[PDB]
């Protein structure tokens, strides 16, 4: 705990000022836990890019199936499952997947405008259309979305580096539900194959590139992070725009103004707020040397509130500068976020929606959240539209 008390409250909802002292006192800072853990932006900067460092030998935990996908693997291995997937995510292949979120998005709001003009916008829009998007891009049709969400999340606190043994169990419980899962859903797809993602893991599994435990967790991955991050991203954008309708404005009526909209949102509440490495060998980070052998976490959610980099950190402001282009939030280095084009596109479709169709919106009642010391969670988003 000491100066980065994981499970603590207080910490959870609000941990920006402990993140500016530990810049402050101590950069490169040694936790009970036992993380080396790095504040600044110029070393995590230069760390997510350094090849040394590695996740395959990280110790996982309850998590280890992640090692059966690029997010768990070191090169060659990396290159080799990240290179299945790269057609799937490129800004061609987005142009498609925009118009089934856009879809689904309008769908959504064409029943908020018959009715009363309400919603949940977490459960009920950017839960609902980044899941089904992520759904058709796999080729398959839209179940289990409630369990898939809970059952991510609780993996989620087990990557946290404050989770406990109860959190541990329920993540290998959830590994074991996602497993049985998706093993139908291959099963599914080998006797009435399709042209969906699912279809091209088969593919690849049938030609020796994948193994059948890659396929499975490879899909699991893709199943959190196609909508994880990029709800929050989405929840946080409403939120926001619920407490600042010049915002709504500008998006609406600057649309030179939304990467950076999109960006500072990112910015000012990271939705995930670290990595984690492991050395392989003697690591320099300014005034102090680590050893090789220990885990390092990579503190992105700080990096994007240094003032050696933004000014006036702790402010949200969308016109700052290259549009707050230089924040650390979708990663950096080999595991640099393979989602990027399809997360800021998913987000401005939501935004663009919005504000092209409403005059604003407002809150309807008390947003929920479930933050931890690893993931930003709006788990509730009451809202009214006008
Ligand atoms: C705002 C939304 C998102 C944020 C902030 C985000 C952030 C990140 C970060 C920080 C990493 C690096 C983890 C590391 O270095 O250990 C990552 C990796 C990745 N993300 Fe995203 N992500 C988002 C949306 C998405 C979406 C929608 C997809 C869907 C394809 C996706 C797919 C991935 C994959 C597959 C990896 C692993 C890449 C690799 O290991 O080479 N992400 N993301
Ligand atoms: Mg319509």
């Amino acid at each position: 705990e000491d100066l980065l008390p994981f499970r603590d409250p207080g910490f959870r909802a609000d941990p920006y000022p402990y993140y500016a002292r530990l810049r402050q006192e101590h950069p490169v800072y040694r936790h009970p836990v036992g993380l080396y853990v790095v504040s600044h932006y110029e070393d995590v900067a230069r760390l997510i890019r350094n090849p040394s460092l590695s996740v395959q030998q990280l110790d996982f935990g309850p998590a280890a199936p992640i090692h059966h996908t690029m997010l768990g693997k070191d090169a060659p291995d990396h290159t080799r499952l990240r290179r299945i997937t790269n057609r799937w995510f490129t800004p061609k292949a987005v142009e498609e997947w925009s118009k089934v979120m856009r879809a689904c998005v309008e769908a959504v709001l064409d029943e908020v405008e018959k009715g009363d003009g309400t919603l949940d916008a977490a459960d009920g829009l950017s839960l609902k259309c980044t899941f089904e998007t992520t759904c058709h891009i796999f080729g398959i049709e839209p179940t289990e979305m409630d369990a898939i969400q809970r059952k991510t999340y609780e993996i989620g606190l087990s990557l946290g580096p404050g989770g406990n043994d109860e959190e541990a169990r329920a993540t290998t419980e959830a590994f074991a539900w996602f497993a049985e899962h998706i093993r139908r859903l291959v099963a599914d797809k080998r006797a009435r194959p399709g042209e969906g993602l699912i279809d091209a893991f088969i593919a690849a599994q049938d030609e020796g590139r994948m193994t059948e435990e890659e396929v499975v967790y490879s899909i699991f991955l893709f199943f959190a992070v196609g909508h994880l991050d990029v709800k929050h991203l989405i929840n946080h954008g409403i939120w926001l725009m619920t407490q600042r309708p010049e915002l709504f404005a500008a998006y609406r009526d600057e649309p030179e103004a939304r990467p950076g909209i999109i960006n500072e949102i990112l910015r000012i509440d990271t939705p995930e707020s670290m990595v984690v490495r492991l050395t392989t060998q003697d690591t320099v980070i300014g005034d102090t040397t680590v050893p090789a052998g220990e885990a390092l976490a990579l503190l992105i959610a700080s990096a994007n509130r240094d003032p050696e980099v933004f000014a006036d950190p702790d402010t949200f402001d969308h016109t700052r500068p290259l549009a707050a282009s230089q924040h650390l939030a979708f990663g950096s280095g080999m595991h640099g976020c393979a989602g990027q084009v399809l997360a800021r596109a998913e987000a401005d479709i939501v935004f663009s929606s919005i504000v092209n169709r409403f005059s604003g919106v407002e809150l309807a009642g008390e947003p929920a959240y479930a933050h931890t010391e690893f993931l930003r969670t709006i788990t509730h988003l009451p809202v009214r539209f006008r």
